[PDB]
C-alpha cells in the first residue's frame, strides 16, 4: 500500500542497490564503508567492513556467496555467515555491480578502465582494458557474451 | 576467452548498465542524453533521445516495454520499436534503475528523495518520501516488499 515497513540506518548514504538472497536476506552497500545483510524483519545479520565506501550493488551465488565492489579497489567475496572468502584487488574504485557466469566467473568493471573475469576461486581469468573507467555493470547473454559500457563512450561485446 | 566482439560507439560515457531483451537485443543508456537499442551483431536497431544524460539502467516488462530514468526527470517508457509510451515526470534526476513488480508496477527512486510506484499505463501509484535523493535501484522480495537505498543513510523496506 506504500506505507514503510521499516528502515535500517546505516553510516552513511546508501547508492548501492539492494540485492535479495535466496533465504530473503537483503545485501546492501554503504558509504560507511560496510556490506550489509539485514533481515526481513528489519534486524541487522552482519555487516563487513571494506576499506572504502561500498557503491557497487551485491550479487549473490548458486552457492549464496556474496559478491561486491567497493571504494579501496577490491571485489569481495563473502560467505552468508559474514565471513571473507576472498578479495580481489583492482587498478581503481570497483563501482560496477558484478554480473556471474553459467560457469561461476564473475565479470565486473573496474576504475582502472578493466573489465575483469574473475574464477570463483579468487583467480583471474582475463582482464579486457576499455578506454575509460568501467562503472557500468555488466550484463550476460544467454550465448555467454559479456555486454558492459565504458567512460570511453563505447558499449562493449566480449567473449567469454 | 576475452577477446572483442565489437564495440558500439555512443556520443557520451557510458554508465547505464545494459539489458538484455527476450529477442537478444541490448538496451543501454549514454551521458549522450540517448538510449540505445542494439542487435547483437552490434548494428543500431534504434535510439530514443532524452533531455539529459541516460545514467539509469533500462528494466524490460514481461510484454517487451523498457523502462529507463534519465537526467531531465523523468522515467521513460518506451515501446521495443523505439516509440513513445508514456513518461512519467518527478522532481529530479532519475538515476535509479527501475524494477518492475509481479503486476507489472513500475518502482524508481528520484534526485527528489521519493520513490515512485507507477501504474503501467503511467499513472502515480504512490510516492514515498525518503530524507534525501533515492539513487539506489529498488529490489523486490518474495513477498512484494520493495527494498531501496536512499541518501539519508537509511536502508528502505516498503510494503507494495
Amino acid at each position: 500500500n506504500g506505507k514503510l515497513k521499516w528502515k535500517f540506518e546505516t553510516g552513511g548514504s546508501v547508492h548501492s542497490s539492494p540485492a535479495i538472497g535466496q533465504d530473503g536476506t537483503i545485501y546492501v552497500g554503504s558509504n560507511d564503508h560496510y556490506l550489509y545483510a539485514i533481515n526481513p524483519n528489519g534486524k541487522l545479520k552482519w555487516k563487513f567492513e571494506t576499506g572504502g565506501s561500498v557503491h557497487s550493488s551485491p550479487a549473490i551465488g548458486q552457492d549464496g556467496t556474496i559478491y561486491v565492489g567497493s571504494n579501496d579497489h577490491y571485489l569481495y567475496a563473502i560467505n552468508p555467515n559474514g565471513k571473507l572468502k576472498w578479495k580481489f584487488e583492482t587498478g581503481g574504485s570497483v563501482h560496477s555491480s558484478p554480473a556471474i557466469g553459467q560457469d561461476g566467473t564473475i565479470y565486473v568493471g573496474s576504475n582502472d578502465h578493466y573489465l575483469y573475469a574473475i574464477n570463483p576461486n579468487g583467480k583471474l581469468k582475463w582482464k579486457f582494458e576499455t578506454g575509460g573507467s568501467v562503472h557500468s555493470s555488466p550484463a550476460i547473454g544467454q550465448d555467454g557474451t559479456i555486454y558492459v559500457g565504458s567512460n570511453d563512450h563505447y558499449l562493449y561485446a566480449i567473449n567469454p
